[PDB]
């Protein structure tokens, strides 16, 4: 039996994609060692059915710990944004423990995420083949990589233009980009990517050309589940079909009080029904739902609005018939889920790869992006406008139509989605066994 150790990045969204990939390799007669911090393994084990206990084994990775950076903060999930540099640094310092795990378990293959250049380095030193699995899309990577080589040539196939807010943000930055691209470039033989050709095919081909690496799509990797929901469904069941937006900014972003004000006033002016997940970082004692929102906002919204604190059953909400839209930060898993369930996206991207994802959503026609003003600020009138058009007044039915067509395409895919990955792993291991 071929054994695979998988090392995701310490983000819930990355962990989620890695587990869905682990299940698929499970079903193709691979044994999976799933390695992350204990706080991350605690958050992900509930998502793994008991049927995989003999196929998927969780392995603990130790990060350096301090009373001020204790193990329960060894994740991006709810992490204070000012601790994100410490988490990246602590993660790199787990290379020694990672090497000892590889020597103890001696897996035949390492599948590693895009945010740990030390991981392929440790694997090569132990003569273990290592493959990058990139849990996000193609579009960002190629849109970012093209202007470095061809600053005077227009990006092919797209009309997307990056807003000056993110062009300044990503102008330290060089070091993180070089680290990110290294984990793709150093992958052996192929890069596995969490995307599908119906959405990004021509960008996958172009990226393979820019990187001089073979790119293998592993498809949309969407988790589908089988306390919170009961109360929420009772509220949603009283609404009209396709009348309600879900509002979420992911697992590792906390909008500013001023950003929340623009989102809230946009929801108010649109008169839509809404369910809004409001989260606070793990150390915040000073913040609350009423304080975080404009005064009187929820009493003006009345029964049109519901605020969920902490965490919501995102997939179940997106699948409810009353959901007509998704006001989302356009994290990659959120985008894949919304297409899988046929829900139009109202893009409010925030940072990293989200502004690119929003561009791709807009280009694919399965959603619309709320544009920021020239200074990079979210605009309550743009949010209200798009919710009105897409959900309330329904003058943008092309977006619903194309999202539903995309969901039928995705629902039609099966385990053949993983044939190309499995054949490339097979070939790589057969070749590396000869070279010893
Ligand atoms: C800096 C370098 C890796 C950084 C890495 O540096 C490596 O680090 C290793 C050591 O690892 C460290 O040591 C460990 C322990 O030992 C750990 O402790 C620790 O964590 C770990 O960091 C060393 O062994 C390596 O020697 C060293 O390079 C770090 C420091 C992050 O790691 C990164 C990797 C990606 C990269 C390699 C690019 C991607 C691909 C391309 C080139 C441009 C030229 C090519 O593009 C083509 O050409 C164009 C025109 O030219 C187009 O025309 C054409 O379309 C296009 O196709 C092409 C394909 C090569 C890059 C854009 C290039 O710009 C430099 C890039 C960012
Ligand atoms: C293609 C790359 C530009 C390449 C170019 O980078 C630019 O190059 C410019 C000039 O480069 C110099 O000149 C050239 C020619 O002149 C070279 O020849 C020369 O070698 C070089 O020195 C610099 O001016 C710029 O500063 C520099 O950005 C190179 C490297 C080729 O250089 C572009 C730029 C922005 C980028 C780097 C992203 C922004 C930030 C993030 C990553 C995703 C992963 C990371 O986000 C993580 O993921 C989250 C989870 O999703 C969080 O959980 C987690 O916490 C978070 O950390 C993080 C922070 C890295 C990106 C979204 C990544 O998807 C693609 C990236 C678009
Ligand atoms: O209240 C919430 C917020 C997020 N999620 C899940 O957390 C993941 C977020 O991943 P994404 O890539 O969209 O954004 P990230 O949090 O990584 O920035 C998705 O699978 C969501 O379904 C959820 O279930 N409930």
């Amino acid at each position: 039996t071929t054994t695979i150790l998988m090392l995701p990045w310490l983000g819930y969204g990355h962990l989620s994609a890695f587990l869905e990939l682990a299940k698929s390799l499970s079903r193709r007669n691979f044994h999976i060692y799933f390695c992350s911090t204990s706080v991350n393994l605690d958050a992900i084990k509930p998502k793994l059915p008991s049927s995989f206990s003999d196929s998927i084994q969780f392995v603990e990775l130790h990060l350096p710990s301090s009373p001020e950076f204790p193990p329960h903060l060894h994740t991006t999930n709810g992490l204070p944004p000012t601790l994100m540099p410490a988490l990246h640094q602590a993660f790199s310092m787990a290379a020694q423990h990672f090497e000892s795990i590889l020597q103890t378990l001696a897996p035949h293959l390492l599948i590693y995420d895009s945010l740990q250049p030390w991981a392929p380095r440790v694997a090569s030193s132990l003569k273990i083949p290592a493959i990058n699995f990139n849990t996000t899309g193609v579009f960002v990577i190629s849109q970012g990589l093209h202007p470095i080589h061809y600053p005077h040539s227009k990006f092919p196939f797209s009309e997307f233009v990056l807003h000056n807010h993110w062009k300044a943000m990503y102008s330290r930055t060089r070091k993180r980009g070089e680290a990110f691209l290294y984990c793709l470039h150093a992958s052996c033989s192929v890069i596995l990517i969490n995307s599908f050709r119906e959405l990004e095919g021509k960008y996958m081909d172009y990226l393979s050309v820019l990187l001089n690496k073979k790119v293998v799509p592993v498809g949309p990797l969407v988790y589908e589940p089988n306390e919170g929901y009961s109360s929420i469904k009772n509220w949603l069941d009283k609404k009209e079909p396709s009348s309600t937006v879900f509002v979420s900014f992911g697992s590792e972003y906390f909008p500013s009080k001023e950003e929340m004000e623009e989102i809230a006033h946009g929801l108010e002016a649109s008169e839509v029904n809404f369910i809004w997940v409001v989260r606070f970082p793990q150390g915040d004692n000073t913040s609350g739902i009423e304080d975080a929102l404009p005064k009187g906002f929820l009493e003006r919204a009345g029964e049109r609005g519901m605020v969920v604190k902490g965490w919501a059953p995102q997939a179940k909400i997106l699948k409810h018939w009353s959901t007509g839209g998704f006001v989302s930060h356009c994290g990659w898993n959120s985008v894949m889920e919304s297409m899988m369930f046929g829900v139009p996206i109202i893009g409010v991207p925030m940072h990293v790869d989200q502004p690119f994802n929003a561009g791709l959503v807009e280009e694919a026609g399965v959603g619309v992006e709320a544009k920021r003003d020239p200074d990079g600020k979210i605009q309550r009138d743009e949010v209200a406008k798009l919710i009105k058009e897409v959900v309330v007044e329904k003058t943008r039915e092309d977006v619903r139509k194309k999202a539903r067509e995309m969901s039928e395409i995705l629902r039609s895919k099966g385990e053949e989605k993983f044939d190309e990955m499995v054949a490339e792993i097979s070939l790589l291991l057969k070749i590396e066994h000869h070279h010893h």
